[PDB]
């Protein structure tokens, strides 16, 4: 308990708030709001506030539902660039039904009941230490965004000179100031991309954190004349954005994934999580992986993981072991992307380990070997299997899963797929100008 | 025996031919061609003059191969349009390796060996009445095309008034010059597209006449200041370019097609054909749709097929039974397109037909009904397939078909799929436009 | 020392720190770095922060690896020139293992060692005073740089008046305020071309200062709507860039150089120096110039060494002896350029230098006349060898020396032989407009 409904009535008084934002998460990791002005902060407390929950469900809306948000407390923030008379506070809410029942449609509930799921097994915590990317692009005159990359550095190089204006640097003083515990930046492989590395965290803070992130980096970049970007692959040939999850499950307070004395100083139950995320990996990558462009990332050649394997030293595993140890011991999945919504993205990593923790399932044989040379000849003469080359493909995958499935609920799962379902048919429908300079005239 | 090698010697120096183009198809279907000068002619029709073979493999080349050209003096013709001193003549080639012997790796002999397996069989005559259809775009300043069409006509309209120049009039009147045998031609439905229907023919005249005529249809269309294209969807939206195929089996000299007695007038050998191509359509679609974009034409709503099904009235069946019979009796096939290698596209579906009438298969209840409305659970619940929805998805199917993959031998199959999986690859890994129109800001 | 961790702890807190840039160098000399807030200071200066160590190979990743940084507390410096609201501070960090052991792979510590041999044979210290020299040109609309100089002034003229802004003038200026001791400055040869000198310092000071002179100079430079490089050769016809190296060699603390009663007052330890620098000049010039570029510069006619020999007063000698004795006796290499890595250029130059000494070498004659008038021919009859023409070259000898081999480790010499075979191998393949303009019409 952060703050208090008396610590929240205060600060917001002191600090002369003049607007908040009651901010939710919808079905596409959608960053939604609902604002209100400081004089309905009393009512937004008491959890009166309604909506159209209907909203949650994104584009595939098709009645107006009433919903309740209820505020958390913890996440109440307040937005440093805002200034002067119109300070603007936010508060991350929770979605109940009129009756007062949580919302299954919700995203961030989701969490919880895994996370519940969790704590049947007889574990605390389970956090989580997100590596979103992204790309700054320049604005043209009159404020759309072009191809144009905001610099020309390379991977840890020392991007713009402090002189002036520096996004990245900008960014990380902003997310001070509001509270955030950043562990470190820097220049990525590609130009004009960037990386803002979290602290370990709990799952559902952790997500919550991801979502301001964004909205920080995005707001920041456009007070910057910059464009910024979480697609995962905005350039084709260029390196692609992903978003690293380091995973570590805790029992009692103690890093449960730790052994000094079994090899690699890693334990039963974190080679059993290892398991259970190499068994449902390809079948989670329609979550960690929702749109289509995700796949144009997962493509060899990039730093990014294409096929099932895990490692501690290696071109771009999909699973990857951190050389720290102690309650630094850790599993990094690598497949997930900036464009995936946190909380169902970790909902279904979770319950994946878990499963596998469960179900004592046995983990696969490091590969310190090179996927990236051997054909499929050797990938199909090794346990070694591919991810999904195409939304479709993972849509196909995930619907199989039975444990993934379960992982979002029956509400969740039904609209994600409807989602993108559509996303993709509208996709593949398409008539790209690719297709017309490769057909056009030689046929 | 059309000509003879002294009607042919006759004729060239009648016409004063100055320029002979050796002409042959190669795996993709693009017309290649290898022009000597008239004082090479004896040479030519000697079959002496070399090429190299490994030409016909496509972009997949990775080795020379000395071959040669043997001319058919069946399809030697002058193109009018070429005048004066200048004037052109051509000879569709056959390819034979350095000891004399057939070129595996050639389409059009692929045709002769599946025509021979025909005669196996007892028939004699396999013709095919092709319906090309093509869009026609302006030229702008420099002389590369637009996205303008030459027109705003619709189906079967009065398009370009007589008064000037009218492409689609302009090219038949070329086509009877050297002796096409045009059955009549149209305005098709989108706007700036056109047809062009020929008239029974042998497989391989038929096929041959096909390739002539995408090059009588792209000179003069670009001496017109226009653009001629077979691609199957050039624009999202308006309506694509198909190739239908009225296929019909002869035996004796009669269509063994026809049945004055049966239902619809139709054989058991016709419907034994109906069952074969039933049988392997999904699976020879690689072939009758070679290009990515050839799945962008098989969507719902275009009058183009989706689904593997025959009757004599419907919206847009995958087979169709024209109202003509007696000797006309034929069965059409509305999948195959203009980007469809003619050669090899009819040596699939003469071999998914015989196969059916070799074994008998029972061929499925006709379906006058609709398949546009009823959603996947009545497909299901009838014997309702989907085609491929990717070029991917096809390359898959075609690999497991064993009538369908021997029906192109072991050269011309291993190279078709090697070029195909790189050409799908390649579309596969491109980050087109419409991916950053829709993550770009959204993300 | 200088500055202990409550030193820094005070400095920090008093000065309002708030971003600190922990950087480092890469295998191609370029400055990296990885940033953290303010608060994660404690973890800083306890060298936990950890990164991606397989950046210190650039281009030439293969494998993301854990690595350590360790803050070198004495390097610690704070840019004026940011905002009072987001003042930065910077650390030149060491890079360890996940053991707590040095990486061989960093050229920082590769200096070290080559230091450690100096020890071994009796050397209290080695100073090095260099001369970067760089080019200002102009930024476009677009923030983008242009051929257009900065001025039109000649050698040691008085470039750009005391204007309102002046580069030069500027960049000498904020050095001051961060502690840096400029000997002086100058406007160089060519237009638009300048130069700072430092006071000579240790190895590893010198560097440091090389590495952050390159960033502040950048930094203000793009500050006056300018571009900074250190590219050896920017224009042809026009002067190049070298950064001569005034290397200084010390015993007991006093200038092992310096022979007050000797020919030419240089002591024997001191020619023997000399020596070891000439039977490894040819070898080591792939370091001291690590560009294709490089050799550009390395042309006759713009005072930039091209043969192997010393001197006293000459028109451009590879190894030149300034006047001034005393504890300031200093050997000049004149072949060395900006876009050298500090590190690696000092080590390769320490390492030859150690051999001449260790190994009594005898200093062949010194070069008093003009060596660009001795044809070729002549140049052999004497002891003058000519530097390697292109970097193919450079590099081919730099292998056949095993003492320069072993100056970089082998870590490190396997890394800067493998980015700099393919950095060629991409210009050797590379066409040049210059080649067209002078074949496309001629041929
Ligand atoms: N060094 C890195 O972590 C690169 C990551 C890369 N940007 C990706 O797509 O995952
Ligand atoms: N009426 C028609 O035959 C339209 C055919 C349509 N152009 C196709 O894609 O097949
Ligand atoms: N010291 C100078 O005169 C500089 C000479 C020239 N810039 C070089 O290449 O070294
Ligand atoms: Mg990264
Ligand atoms: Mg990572
Ligand atoms: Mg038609
Ligand atoms: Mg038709
Ligand atoms: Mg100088
Ligand atoms: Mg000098």
């Amino acid at each position: 308990a952060k703050y208090t409904r008396e610590d929240i009535e205060k600060l917001v008084k002191e600090e002369n708030v003049k607007y908040i934002r009651l901010q939710f998460t919808d079905i596409l990791g959608t960053i939604k709001n609902v604002e209100i002005p400081v004089s309905q902060l009393g009512k937004a407390l008491d959890n009166k506030v309604m909506f159209d929950g209907s909203s949650i469900e994104g584009f595939v809306r098709i009645e107006e539902s009433d919903m309740y948000l209820y505020p958390d407390l913890n996440t109440f923030v307040i937005f440093p660039w805002t200034a002067e008379k119109g300070k603007v506070a936010r508060f991350i809410c929770d979605i109940y039904n009129p009756d007062g029942t949580p919302f299954e449609g919700d995203p961030r509930n989701n969490l919880k009941r895994i996370l519940k799921e969790m704590e049947d097994l007889g574990f605390s915590d389970f956090n989580l230490g997100p590596e979103p990317e992204f790309f700054l692009f320049k604005l043209d005159e009159k404020g759309e965004p072009t191809l144009e990359l905001n610099d020309k550095g390379g991977y840890f190089d020392l991007a713009p000179t402090d002189l002036g204006e520096n996004c990245r640097r900008d960014i990380v003083l902003e997310l001070e100031e509001m509270g955030f515990e950043i562990e470190a930046s820097h220049h990525e492989v590609a130009p004009g991309q960037h990386e803002i590395d979290f602290k370990y965290a709990g799952a559902v803070r952790s997500c919550d954190d991801i979502q301001t992130f964004k909205l920080v980096v995005k707001t920041i970049a456009r007070k910057h004349g910059l464009h910024a970007t979480f697609m995962p692959k905005p350039l084709f040939g260029v390196n692609g954005s992903g978003m690293h999850c380091n995973l570590s499950l805790f029992k009692n307070g103690v890093n449960a994934f730790f052994d000094e004395n079994a090899d690699l100083q890693l334990s039963e139950t974190a080679k059993h999580f290892i398991a259970g995320i190499v068994k449902h990996a390809t079948s989670f990558t329609a979550v960690t992986n929702p749109t289509v462009n995700s796949y144009k990332r997962l493509v060899p050649g990039y730093e990014a993981p294409c096929y099932v394997a895990w490692s501690a030293q290696n071109r771009s595993p999909l699973i990857r072991i951190p050389a720290s140890r102690g309650i630094s011991t850790r599993v990094e999945v690598r497949s997930v992307d900036p464009a995936a919504n946190p909380y169902l993205a970790l909902s279904v990593l979770l319950a994946a380990g878990l499963d596998g923790i469960k179900n004592k399932l046995e983990a696969p044989a490091p590969i310190d070997r090179n996927i990236y040379v051997m054909s499929k000849e050797e990938r199909m003469e090794n346990g070694i299997v591919d991810l999904p080359a195409t939304l479709a493909e993972a849509l196909e995958e995930f619907k199989s899963n039975e444990v993934m499935v379960k992982a979002l609920g029956e509400h969740l799962f039904e609209h994600f797929i409807e989602a993108k379902e559509i996303e993709w048919d509208m996709f593949r429908t398409q008539v790209h100008p690719w297709e017309r300079e490769q057909y056009m005239s030689q046929y």
